[PDB]
């Protein structure tokens, strides 16, 4: 069964920090994009939203604004990474990264931020 | 946006009924079997997991085998409807309804189980 997995379900960040939360899922030969969904959440924020190539960045909340990207980079190799630069305490909970690509996964990661 | 609706994100049942959980998605004309996908999960417990058309007995939850199924009679009308039969005390807690076709949406919905 297509399985998403997380190299590490706790990260314990800095305040202020930049943090990428790693999220793998299997990719034979060639990643196609158009049958890919990607979907990070926290607490019914909407972080990242990647549905079949295209990104609406106008749905993300505004907490997340200019601080949290999905690294394309990666997407391609199958990592599905959220970085987050400047992070804040507001970024602290249980984060939800899910992904379509020929069936579905999902996996929570705990991100706890460091008093200032 | 690709939606996901639930007509009743809270169910009071009584121990020992019968619950019927709709969860609503978008149906144009012919249902594409290929394209959907419905899962039902409560607490990581893996209730329904619809892929393709493609179930598989063994990776239901024990605690749901033999009393929990998806309605398929209505699944062209748009209705992901879980079905649970003699429900239990551990039935109670937050169901989430994933659905992917043509795109992903999800909701929460909490069952509190009255007692007998
Ligand atoms: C969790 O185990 C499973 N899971 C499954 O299928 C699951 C996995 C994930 C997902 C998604 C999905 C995928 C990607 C993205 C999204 C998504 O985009 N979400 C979202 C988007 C937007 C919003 C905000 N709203 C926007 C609009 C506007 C107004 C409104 O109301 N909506 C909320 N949410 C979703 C949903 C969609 C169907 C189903 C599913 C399946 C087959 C199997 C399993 C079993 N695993 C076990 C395996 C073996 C061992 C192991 O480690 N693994």
């Amino acid at each position: 069964a297509f399985t998403v997995t997380v190299p590490k379900d706790l990260y314990v960040v800095e305040y202020g920090s930049n943090m990428t939360i790693e999220c793998k899922f299997p990719v034979e030969k060639q990643l196609d994009l158009a049958a890919l969904i990607v979907y990070w959440e926290m607490e019914d924020k909407n972080i990242i939203q990647f549905v079949h190539g295209e990104e609406d960045l106008k749905v993300q909340h505004s907490s997340y604004r200019q601080r949290a990207r999905l690294l394309k980079d990666q997407l391609s190799l199958g990592n599905a990474a959220l970085q987050i630069t400047d992070v804040k305490l507001q970024d602290a909970g249980v984060y939800r990264c899910m992904i379509s690509y020929g069936g579905a996964d999902y996996k929570r990661i705990t991100v706890k931020v460091n008093a200032p």
